[PDB]
DNA sequence: CCCAA
DNA sequence: CCCAA
DNA sequence: CCCAA
C-alpha cells in the first residue's frame, strides 16, 4: 500500500537523514527502524505531561559539504515527529499531488528499500535522455537556486499552498493549518525554517513548491526542480529572464526569494553534468570495464596519480564534490598491494575534508589497524580536527569506527569531544559505555540548566541512556516511557 | 590514363563538392556520376540559344564551418563547367606542372575511387614523418593565409602564372587566356573569384599559385601548402619574416594578399596536429585498439563524458572542428545499449551545430524512427533551425535522412524551405514528389523574373524536374536536352 | 664491509658523476671502475713533482636542465680526488654520522650496484607512505632551496659543522681541517664551492647541512632535505615562518643563505608529486599494465598525440622535466611498426632538449642508421647544435652514438668541437682515433699556453692520451705513470 | 616507476 | 554509476 | 585515422 509505505518510510527509514545514495550522511549504526506507526500513534495519542517552552528543539548535526561549509541537518524530537509524520499521513490523500509533479525530480517515490526521499536515485539512462530531450532546441539554460528554502520557509504559507493565499487568509479546520501547526512543533513553535534531513520536511518543501512549480508550468516553461534548485531550458535569452520573473513573483507569493548569488544563465550545449565529471570521468583509470575482475585492478600510480590531479582539480575548479566523486571511482577497484597507500591519502584527504571519512570504512577491513599505533594516533588527530571544526558527521564517523575497530581514544581527545558536544557523538561514547561519568557529568548540566530546548537538542543521548537504564527520563510526560516498552532503539545491533 | 582519368575526375567525381575525406558536404544522393566526358564534348560542341546576360550563375550551396560561419560551395552550371573542363583536359600536358609541385599537398592527384581532389587523404604515417622532418633543425613555425584565393582571386592572372605577368601584358591564342575566358564563364564573367568546390577552380588555384611556391622554393624555403594555407620552418626568426615579406610579394604579383589577421610565428616544437586535437586523442576512450570486438565497445558513461569533455574543449579552445573529430573517435565503437543515448546528444548538438547532421546517418538504422513521433519533431525542429540560419549542408542532410527514413514533414516547415530556397533542398523535395506544386509556384516565380541568372543559380532543380518530365527546359539552348537524350541524372537510384 | 663499499664507491663508481638512477649525465663508455682504492692509495702516497699553481682544477662538463640551463658537473682531477676520497675514508668512521641522518633523504647509502649516492632510489611504495604521514595533520607545506649549496658553500665550515663553530675557532690536527685543505685542493684551492657529481663532495655537503638538520629536528620540526631542497610540513603558517626563520639562521651560520625566490608555502593537502607528474601519469597511454605483452604495446596515434600533449604541459606549466617524464613513459612499450615516428619525434625533442639525446640510445638498435643518409645528417645537426649552445652532455652522448653506431662526422661540426673543447667529447673524438692530428694540436696549445690549471681542465683528455701512448705525459708527478702502469682506463671496453 | 631537489 | 541541488 | 587549411 502507498499509504502505509509512507507511514513506514517517514518513521522507519527517513526519520534520520538518510536521504543520500550511496553512503549516509550518520553512520549505519544509527537507525530509525523499529519505530513503528503504531509507536507514533501511541505516541501522538498521548497528552500526559507539562511543557514550560512551546514546541520542541530537534538534535543538530553539523555535516560539512565539498567547500568544508556545514550544513546543520536535524533528527526532530520523536513527539513531535511523531504528531507531525502522523498528520502527513492521515491526509496522504490530500497530500500526495506532490508526487505527480514531472517538474520535481526529488520528490516522494515508493522505493524498494523502504524510503520515499532518496537523492539521485534515478539511472543515468532516464537522465542522460531527460536532459538530452529538456535541452534540445533551447540555447539558454537557466539555473536559480532558493535562497532560504530551509532556513527560512514559511510555516504560515503551507495553506497558502494548497488553498491558495486569499482563500487561507479569508478562512482564517483545515489539514494545511494543522499541518503548519505540526511542523511548527518540530522546531521550537517557530514559523520561520524546517529541519534538514526527514521526508516530512522535504514533503512540506514539496508542497510549497508545487504551487509554484504548477504556476511555472502553466505558462509553458520546461523546467527540473531538484529540491530549491531551479533549472529551465529556454530557447530565448528573454524567456530565461522572463522565467527568472515569473519564479520569483511565484517564490515572493510565499514569501521566498531566490539566491541572486547562485543565479546563473549558460549557453547551451554545455555539458550533462558539470564540467568537472566530464573531467574526471574522461580522466579516470577505471572508466573501462574489461569484464575480467583481475584486468580492471587499478595499481598503485594510476590511483596516486588520479587523486593528485583530483586534488588539481577540487583547488583549481572546485564546482562541486570533486574528491569524493574522484575516491569513488577508485575506491572499489583496488588491489592488495596499494590498500595502504590509498588509505594513507584518504586518512590525509580526511583530516583536510571530513566528508571524505565514511570512505575509510570501505578500507577499514583490509589494514592492520593495530600495527604500530600510528593509525590510533591518525584516527586521534581526526578526531581532534572534527572537534575543533565543529563538524558531526566526520566525528560521528570517526567515533563509528573506532568504536567498531576497537580503535583506543585518548582522555585528551575526549575532553574535546565533550567540549564540541556533538549529540550523536555523545550517542556513540555512551553505546562504548567506557566514558559513562563524563557522559553523566554533560546530561547533568543539561538537566540543572533547566531549559527544555536545551534537552530536545540531546533527546536521543537522553533516550538511549534511558533505554539502556543508565539515566531517568528527563521528560514528565510518556514518550520516553512509550518508546522504552515497545522496544524503540535508535542504535541497534546488526 | 593520366587524361581519361582526369576527364572522368572533373566530371564524374569532382563536379559537386566532394573533396572531404570521410563524409561529403552533399548527401550521397546526389552524385555527378553518368555525366561523362562525351557528353560534356557534346555540351561544349552545342551553339544553339542566346543568352541576355554573359556567363552563367551557379548553385550556391552554405555550408557550416565549425564555428557555424557559412562557406559558399558552388556547382557550376553544366554548359560553362563542361567547356571549362574541356579546356583543361584539352591542355594537361601543360597544365600537368601543378601535380609535381612538393610544396602543395592537397593537388590533383590519380585516386582509386575516380577524383583527383581529396583533402588530407595522405595517411598519418607519411604526414607524421613529413612534418617531423620539415620541422628539424628549426625554431619557428610560420602560419600564413592567403585572404581571398577562393573569393577575389584574379582570373585574368592566369595567364600571369603561367608565362610571367610582363610577358602575358606584352602577349595582349594562349591556352591560359582561354581558360581565364572559361573560368569567367563559370560564374556571371566576373573577373574575380572561383567556384568553390568543383575541381577545376582548384586547378585553377593550383596554377595561380604554383609560381609562388616556384618563387618561394628558388630561395631555399621549407614550406607545405595546404590549398591557401602556407607553413613554414624557418631556423630563425628574420627567416621566418623573410619568408612572409617575400611570400606577400609574390602574392602581390597575382594581386593576392595576405590575411594579416591568420598570420602567426609560433616556436618550435609545437605539436604536429593542433592542441586539441592530441587533448581530444589522449582522452579518447577508443583510443587504444584489443584485437577482440567485444572489448572495445565504448559504454554509455565512457562516449557521454568523452562528448561533455568534447563540448568544454570546443567552447574552451575552439580552434578547429573539435566535436566532428570527438563524434567520429566514439561513432564507430558503440555497442547496441547506448545508441538512443549518442544518438540524442547527437541531435542536440546537430540542432546547435549543422555540420554534426551528416553524422546522424551513421545510427539512422539502430533508431526506432517511428517510435512516438519524438525523433519526427526532433528532425523538423533540425529543419526549422537550418532554414532560420540558412545553412544548406544541413538542411539537404536532414531532408535526405528524412526522405530515406519516411520521416513526415509538416506543411510549416515546408513553408520555411521554400522561404529559404535551397537548390539541393528543393532537388530533394521534388525527388520526393509530395510537394510538386509548390516546387512548380517557385520554379515558376523564376521563371517569370526572367532573370538569366536566377534560372541558373537552380539549374540542378530545373534539370531534374525536366529529367522526369514535370517541367519543360527553362533555356533555348540544347545543354538540357543533351544531358536529358543521354540520361545524365544527378539524383541516380543505387 | 661498509668503509670498504664506501672507498670502491667512491672511487669506482662515484668518481664521475653517475648519481642518476635510470639514465646518467656522461655516456656508459665513460666509466670510473679500474680506479680502485690501492692505486688512489699509492697516488696520495706520491709526494713527487712541483706545481707553480696551488691546488687542481677539474674536467667541466655541461649538463642541461630541462630549461635548457647549464649544470656544471666537474669530474675532479685523480691527484686531489685520490687524497680527498683517502682521508673521508680513513675517517669514516667520524663522518658515517651522516648516513644517520634521517630528514636527508639523498645521502651515502650501501647500494647494490656499488654506489653510495643514487638519486630517488627509494620505490614509490615507501616514498608515498612517507609524504602521506609527514603531510598528515599539517595544512601547510614549506618548499625552501639553499642558494649556494654547490656554489657558495664554505669549506673552512666543514669544521664549524662538526665541533660547532666557536669551538673551531678556539681550536685554531682534527681531521675535519684536513677535509677543508682537501676538499679545497680538490677546486684550485678555493674556499668557495664544491665540485658537483663525484660523492666526495656530496658528503661534505651532507656533512655541513646535518648540524643544520640537527638543529631543526632538536625543535620538532617535521621536514625532509633532498640535497639542498627542504620541505617542512606545519600545521599552522606561523610554524613554516618560523621554520624558514630558523632554517635562515643556521644556514648564516655555515655562511649559507636561502633562495628567496625559490622558497613558498602551499596548502596541503597538495599532490605527492608535482602537477605536472599526475597530468602526465593520468593521460599516459602505457598507465594500465594488462600482463600480455602484445595488450600494452602503444600505438602510433596513442604516443604521437601523448607526446604532443607532453608537449603542450612543457610549454605550459614547465614545472620540472615533463619532457624526460613522459619520453620514459612511452619509449619501453614501443612496437617495430612506430618505430620511426617516435625516433624522429625524440630527435626533433632532442635538437630543442638535449637532454633528451639519452634516449636516442633506446632505439638506436631498431632505426636503419645507414639508410638515405638522412639520419647522419640530423645527427651532425644536433652536434652542431650542441657545439653552439655549449652542452656537454648531449654533445657527448651523441658522439657516443655516432661512434658506436658507425655515422659519419663531418669536417665542419669536427672544426665546431674543437672550438667548443669539451673535455669529455674531445675524449670521445681521441678513442676514436680518426682526428688524431686536430686533438694534438689542441693539446698543443694547452701546454704551450703553460698554464697548470688549463692542463687540470683536460686532464682527462690527457690521460686517454697517455695511456695509449698517443702523447706524453703533461705533469712531471708519478701520478698519471701510477695509473698507467696499474692499467687505470676511464674509456674502457666491455 | 619511469623527474628533481 | 558512483556528487549536488 | 578519423579535422582543416
Amino acid at each position: 500500500d502507498e499509504k502505509r509505505h509512507l507511514y513506514e518510510a517517514l518513521l522507519r527509514h527517513n526519520y534520520f537523514p538518510n536521504q543520500k545514495g550511496s553512503i549516509s550522511e550518520i553512520p549505519p549504526c544509527f537507525s530509525s527502524r523499529t519505530f513503528t506507526p503504531e509507536i507514533a500513534e501511541l505516541i501522538s495519542s498521548d497528552t500526559s505531561g507539562r511543557r514550560s517552552l512551546q514546541g520542541y528543539d530537534c538534535v543538530e548535526y553539523y555535516a560539512t559539504r565539498y567547500n568544508n561549509f556545514p550544513r546543520t541537518l536535524s533528527i526532530i524530537h520523536p513527539k513531535a515527529y511523531s504528531k507531525l509524520a502522523k498528520h502527513i499521513h492521515d491526509n496522504w490523500e490530500e497530500i500526495r499531488f506532490i508526487k505527480e509533479n514531472e517538474n520535481s525530480m526529488i520528490k516522494p517515490d515508493m522505493h524498494a528499500d523502504g524510503r520515499i526521499i532518496i537523492m539521485n536515485y534515478e539511472d543515468a539512462e532516464t537522465k542522460t535522455i531527460r536532459e538530452l530531450n529538456d535541452g534540445f532546441g533551447r540555447r539558454f539554460k537557466v539555473n536559480a537556486d532558493i535562497s532560504g528554502c530551509f532556513t527560512n520557509i514559511y510555516s504560515h504559507s503551507i495553506p497558502w499552498a494548497v488553498i491558495g493565499v486569499n482563500n487561507a487568509k479569508i478562512a482564517l479546520k483545515h489539514w494545511s493549518d494543522k499541518l503548519d501547526y505540526f511542523q511548527r512543533q518540530a522546531k521550537r513553535n517557530e514559523t520561520h525554517g524546517v529541519p534538514i534531513g526527514p521526508a516530512t520536511s522535504s514533503i512540506v518543501c514539496e508542497i510549497i513548491l508545487s504551487a509554484v512549480d504548477k504556476r511555472l508550468r502553466d505558462d509553458g516553461f520546461l523546467f527540473r526542480r531538484y529540491i530549491d534548485d531551479y533549472t529551465c531550458y529556454c530557447k530565448t535569452h528573454d524567456d530565461a529572464k522572463e522565467f527568472l520573473h515569473l519564479l520569483g513573483m511565484e517564490l515572493s507569493k510565499y514569501k521566498l526569494s531566490l539566491n541572486l548569488h547562485k543565479t546563473k544563465i549558460t549557453n547551451l550545449p554545455g555539458t550533462l553534468n558539470d564540467n568537472w565529471v566530464s573531467l574526471l570521468n574522461v580522466n579516470s583509470p577505471t572508466k573501462k570495464r574489461f569484464t575480467d575482475q583481475d584486468l580492471n585492478k587499478l595499481s598503485s600510480s594510476e590511483v596516486i596519480n588520479f587523486l593528485d590531479y583530483a586534488v588539481q582539480l577540487n583547488t583549481q575548479v572546485g564546482g562541486g564534490s570533486i574528491l569524493k566523486y574522484a575516491i569513488s571511482l577508485v575506491i572499489n577497484n583496488l588491489d592488495e598491494y596499494t590498500i595502504t597507500q590509498v588509505y594513507d591519502y584518504l586518512l590525509n584527504l580526511s583530516w583536510h575534508y571530513p566528508m571524505l571519512i565514511p570512505y575509510l570504512g570501505v578500507l577499514i577491513e583490509h589494514v592492520y589497524l593495530d600495527d604500530g599505533d600510528e593509525y590510533k594516533n591518525k584516527f586521534n588527530e581526526i578526531l581532534s580536527m572534527c572537534a575543533e571544526n565543529k563538524c558531526s558527521d566526520g566525528m560521528a564517523w570517526t567515533l563509528y569506527f573506532c568504536i567498531k575497530n576497537n580503535i583506543d581514544i585518548d582522555d585528551d581527545v575526549i575532553e574535546k569531544i565533550i567540549c564540541f558536544g556533538d549529540c550523536l557523538s555523545l550517542c556513540l561514547l555512551d553505546s562504548s559505555d567506557i566514558y559513562e561519568e563524563k557522559i553523566n557529568n554533560f546530561v547533568s548540566d543539561i538537566i540543572k540548566l533547566d531549559y527544555e530546548y536545551d534537552i530536545d537538542r540531546y533527546w536521543l543521548l537522553f533516550y538511549q541512556r534511558f533505554f539502556k537504564d543508565k539515566a531517568p527520563s528527563p521528560y514528565n510526560d510518556k514518550c520516553f516511557d512509550i518508546m522504552k516498552g515497545y522496544g524503540v532503539d535508535f542504535m541497534p545491533d546488526e
